[PDB]
């Protein structure tokens, strides 16, 4: 049969759980034992009466651990009577608190990435109480925090697990570690708690782009900066961990290929730097993105707008380009000398590529005062007269034209030019006197030279070239043109026929020089020839009537001293002293006759004589006084009559 | 001086801008010329009136190109009255709309991943108009979307560039792929169009774990089930794309080795099987966390709770266990013949360690009904007496426990017991027979033998030897130890005196039988030895008084034939035969006396010759029956008056 009995574990030796004989009213003898103690039993009888105390300890965690009955079997046999009798007993062990919650370790190393969504769960080591029923763990708190909670479950097999549960979305840039008490705690009034430490480790996501410390910049670049010049050293950053915020620099994708050859971007450090060379007269201003990444799995970037002002630098110097109205050489500007004041020859350009001071131009002429700078337009000035020019006066000109820029120090450009004057006919040919006087010979050879003219044409050239000209002119009928010629190159006149004075005295050439111009330009001088007379004309006797050189007068017997008989009267061609008439009756032995020399008036010396029938000759010459002179003879005979 | 114009590009050729003469009140001469003309120029100009038309086609967008401002300059120069004079004139050459609009390429591919936050910027091909001003690009459009929202921004150099940029999170396993054309146009009333393709490529993170196609999952495994035995082909999805959603499976991290060696997972498949073998008797339900993850760079994991309850098969049978109140050797149990009716022998455990029918056992036994089956409790039987138990009738029994499972088919389990009855002193000595006898000749030799006794005692070891006393009793005042001894082992009996019949007849011999046990029993019997007689008693004569075997009498002579002489008795001392009474009367020469030999009387043969006075010698026997017979002499003599 069954008896049952129930005692307290971890009890004192010796207490009454109860006894069999006093229990089942058993009267008549007891020799109470054990059936058999294969293991050292915990419960002892008493053999008079089988009275159950606690014989050893009795530890219900050691026989039973986590049953949640714990009844300890036990046969005893007893003898009443001859009779051989058996007792089942059954002891209950009731559960004694005598344990509290414990934890495996102190502290819980737990992990959890700032990108995983609330609810998900991270597993925590369990606790355990030796204990069973309400003795047994049966609540959990966790530190109170904004985060983490927990949930307690039950496995299959009815092992109670833990979990950590996430309510709230991480961030590891704002908290990247959790400290969190837990504890676990059994039932009943006298109630043992037990403790560990959760440390929660947040792993990073990469969920920053870097950010540069100033989203744009400027820097300025003198433009002959030399090469590796620094421009700027780039800065970012990035709060993730490790590789997810180490940053890298570079430009963005987008950037030309002349910036990536012209500036360069270390990699590691963000330095820019010029590895080209700029020119502020081609290129001014550069715009571009450099760009910051970080070194992640999908990594992030960031993009900050830099500029780049280059600065002009006066690396350039005044350019000087001359165009010219009219030229036909090369440097040599070309102008009528008929050109009205202020006229236009030439167009000076003065041109600086820099900007600012040091491009701005300053042009200065050197040269003849007749020619001056007007600033026709922008860095633009004309070459003008100032005076009427004339090519036979002047005929070039070299001038000289500098050009300065305003820079510190300044650039000068110098350049030489010339300047020739175009002929016009601006001169007609001119005779040295208008009118010439020479004198020829009568009596002259055919072909003689009588002079020679000279007219003057400064212009050059065709324009002048001098020729000679014999004007048609009437000369008693005929023409001029036959008594002279004109060589019309030199203006040698030459005489085509003798002249005569006693019939032509003067010959008026009327002579027209002209140049070889376009329209041709001509003068008229007049040459006045003067024949100038010679003896060549004896005179000749007129009365008394001459007979083959003879004459004969009478004279009457009656007649005084000094008589008039006859008058010798001649005559003479010629002009001036040739034409001087002298008288002579000569040479007849005897003194008969006497002449008057003025007036040829023959008278006699002698009386009358003789009463009639004489003849007498002698001769009565007539002279000239021309050297030579010349002469003639007239023998004249007288008789005496009544 | 500078004089100011303004044209149209690309206007007929020869159209009048204006004239110098009549603009600038030139009275006078004019011979008007360019100064320049090494390049073809692009306008003429009539000597007459300083006219310049448009000689060849003026474009400016090829002699100034993106420049805002377009002056051509020419220099005139005229005569008048043999003045040479110069003019600087600067036509503006003005912008039509003959240019689009236009975009680098036809297309332009864009990538983008799916995880990007809002305001990332996409870079975009520049668009170009190659007019200026207002003709230049002054407007953008945009598709209606939902996330991607342009900005236009302008740099420092004037151009106006346009930005892709995204409002709105992506998803890739939502939406993986945009196409957009992109065009734009410029302004002033006629607006010319340019085009290009804008491809939107959406690329993957791996932002989706797997997820397993339920939850949970239980499977029931037989005990004996086989290795490599399916439990259960487990099945995850996982969205996102290529690496990013292949999925092995395996064990959580917190499978203790105990599963991960009991069980396998295949990681391409994840079937899961068992490799070892499971005992329900040992461990019914297991319980593990099955994983999936994500070959991605760091991969995501999701967790299945996987069950697996363990069925119970008849794979155990009943075990016997048998433990004795009292016991010497194994497998022994031992109980003294004084146990009562229904006394405990022994306990019986049958147990099976299955669960349901399959460990339910049915004990029976078997063996002498002096032992029945009593249950005590669970699986455990006693065996108990049924009758009282008697070691000398029946002291060992062979006994037979069985025992069966209740399965299907069901396990049986023999298992033989023996019971051994302790001896108690249950029994007393006893004799043959209760009273002995025996008989004696009497004058036998001191310490001779007379019988043996023996006595019987059942019970065993020193509960079963005997031990022999004689009782003290008296014969004829003395002890009866003086007379006879008893060997108390053999049970002789020896005697000590010599008897006497004629004294003692009767011998009463009182023996104890007694056992070697405690207490101590014992029982009693007697020997009655009887003494028979012998002849070691001669009789003698009485009447008449002896001298010396002589005597004499008188008697008066008057008488015939037969007379009353004399009377001649004896006393025999012995018994029966040897009490036997002869009476002879010898020789005396005459034949004078004649003898009864019934009643010892004498008489006289002759009749009386003489008177008186005659002396006469004779001799009177007296005998026994024994053997050798005993006999005395007297003789008489007889006288007359
Ligand atoms: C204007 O300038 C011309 C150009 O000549 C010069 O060339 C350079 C070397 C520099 O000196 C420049 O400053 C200058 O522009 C002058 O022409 C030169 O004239 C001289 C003298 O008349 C010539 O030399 C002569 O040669 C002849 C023959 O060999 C000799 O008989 C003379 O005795 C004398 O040495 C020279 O050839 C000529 N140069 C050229 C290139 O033609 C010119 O004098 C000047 N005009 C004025 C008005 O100043
Ligand atoms: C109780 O059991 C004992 C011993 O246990 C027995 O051992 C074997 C026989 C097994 O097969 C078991 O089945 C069995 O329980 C029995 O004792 C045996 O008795 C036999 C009786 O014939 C003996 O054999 C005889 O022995 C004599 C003298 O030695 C010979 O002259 C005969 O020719 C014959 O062989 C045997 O020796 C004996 N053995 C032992 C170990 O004791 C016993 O019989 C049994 N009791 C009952 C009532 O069945
Ligand atoms: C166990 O102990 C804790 C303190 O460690 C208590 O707060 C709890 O209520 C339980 O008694
Ligand atoms: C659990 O354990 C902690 C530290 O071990 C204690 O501070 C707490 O009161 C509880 O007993
Ligand atoms: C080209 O087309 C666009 C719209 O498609 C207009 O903005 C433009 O004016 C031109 O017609
Ligand atoms: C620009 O060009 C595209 C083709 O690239 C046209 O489809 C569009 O209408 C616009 O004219
Ligand atoms: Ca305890
Ligand atoms: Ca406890
Ligand atoms: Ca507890
Ligand atoms: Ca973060
Ligand atoms: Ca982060
Ligand atoms: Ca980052
Ligand atoms: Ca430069
Ligand atoms: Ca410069
Ligand atoms: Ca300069
Ligand atoms: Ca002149
Ligand atoms: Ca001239
Ligand atoms: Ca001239
Ligand atoms: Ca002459
Ligand atoms: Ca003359
Ligand atoms: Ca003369
Ligand atoms: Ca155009
Ligand atoms: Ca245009
Ligand atoms: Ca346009
Ligand atoms: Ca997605
Ligand atoms: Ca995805
Ligand atoms: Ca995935
Ligand atoms: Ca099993
Ligand atoms: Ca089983
Ligand atoms: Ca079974
Ligand atoms: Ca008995
Ligand atoms: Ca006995
Ligand atoms: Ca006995
Ligand atoms: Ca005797
Ligand atoms: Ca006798
Ligand atoms: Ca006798
Ligand atoms: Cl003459
Ligand atoms: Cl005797
Ligand atoms: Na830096
Ligand atoms: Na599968």
């Amino acid at each position: 049969k069954t008896v049952r009995y129930r005692t307290y574990e971890e009890d004192e030796p010796g207490t009454v759980i109860g006894t069999l004989a006093e229990d089942l009213h058993l009267e008549g003898e007891g020799s109470f034992r054990l059936m058999k103690q294969f293991n050292n039993s915990l419960i002892h009888v008493r053999e008079s009466d089988g009275q159950l105390s606690i014989g050893e300890r009795i530890d219900r965690e050691r026989i039973c651990r986590q049953s949640p009955h714990c009844t300890l079997a036990l046969d005893v046999v007893s003898v009443a009577k001859e009779q051989f009798k058996l007792i089942h007993v059954e002891v209950e062990v009731r559960d004694i608190n005598d344990n509290s919650p414990r934890f495996p370790g102190a502290e819980i190393p737990v992990e959890v990435s700032e990108s995983a969504p609330v609810g998900t769960r991270i597993p925590l080591d369990i606790a355990t109480d030796e204990d069973v029923g309400v003795n047994s763990i049966q609540s959990f708190q966790i530190s109170e925090n904004s985060h983490f909670s927990i949930d307690v479950q039950t496995r299959a097999d009815g092992v109670k697990y833990a979990d950590l549960v996430l309510m709230k979305e991480l961030d590891r840039e704002s908290q990247s570690a959790y400290t969190l008490e837990l504890l676990a705690m059994d039932g009943g009034s006298p109630s043992r708690s037990g403790t560990t430490m959760v440390n929660v480790r947040v792993l990073d996501f990469n969920d920053n782009s870097p950010v540069f410390e100033r989203s744009s910049v400027m820097v300025e670049l003198m433009e002959d900066a030399p090469v590796g010049h620094l421009l700027l050293d780039l800065d970012a950053l990035d709060p993730d961990e490790g590789a997810n915020g180490e940053i890298v620099y570079g430009f963005s994708p987008q950037v030309p290929q002349e910036v990536r050859q012209l500036f360069k971007i270390d990699a590691k450090s963000g330095r820019l730097t010029l590895e080209g060379q700029v020119d502020f007269e081609t290129k001014q201003t550069y715009e571009f993105d450099a760009q910051a990444q970080d070194m992640a799995l999908n990594p992030l970037t960031a993009t900050c707008k830099v500029i780049v002002r280059v600065i002009d630098v006066n690396d350039n110097a005044p350019v000087i380009g001359i165009t010219p109205l009219t030229s036909i050489s090369a440097g040599v500007a070309y102008i009528t000398e008929a050109a009205a004041r202020e006229s236009f020859v030439a167009l000076i350009s003065t041109t600086d590529r820099d900007s600012g001071q040091n491009g701005q131009v300053h042009c200065t002429l050197y040269g003849h005062e007749h020619f001056r700078l007007q600033q026709a337009y922008e860095d633009s000035y004309m070459i003008v007269t100032t005076s009427a020019l004339d090519r036979e006066k002047i005929a070039e000109y070299n001038l000289t034209v500098v050009a300065e820029d305003l820079g510190s120090p300044p650039f000068k450009t110098v350049k030489q030019y010339t300047i020739r004057v175009s002929d016009e006919n601006d001169n007609a040919p001119v005779f040295a006197k208008p009118v010439y006087e020479v004198s020829v010979l009568e009596n002259n050879a055919p072909g003689a030279y009588i002079t020679t003219v000279v007219a003057r044409d400064p212009d050059f050239g065709h324009n002048g070239k001098v020729i000679y000209r014999l004007v048609e002119t009437e000369v008693m009928g005929a023409p001029i043109t036959t008594y002279v010629s004109l060589d019309p190159a030199t203006g040698a006149v030459y005489a085509l026929r003798t002249f005569n004075h006693e019939i032509l005295q003067q010959l008026d050439l009327r002579i027209q020089a002209s140049d070889g111009g376009s329209p041709q330009l001509t003068s008229s001088a007049i040459i006045k020839v003067k024949i100038v007379d010679q003896n060549d004309n004896a005179p000749v006797i007129v009365q008394p009537a001459l007979s083959n050189g003879s004459a004969e007068v009478v004279v009457p017997s009656r007649a005084p001293h000094g008589f008039l008989v006859t008058h010798i009267k001649a005559k003479d061609a010629d002009e001036g002293v040739n034409a001087e008439l002298t008288y002579s009756i000569a040479d007849e032995g005897r003194n008969v006759f006497t002449i008057n020399k003025a007036t040829g008036e023959v008278f006699l010396v002698a009386d009358v004589s003789e009463a009639i029938g004489q003849v007498f000759r002698a001769t009565v010459s007539v002279s000239d006084s021309g050297r030579p002179p010349l002469s003639s003879t007239a023998t004249i005979t007288f008789l005496v009559t009544h």
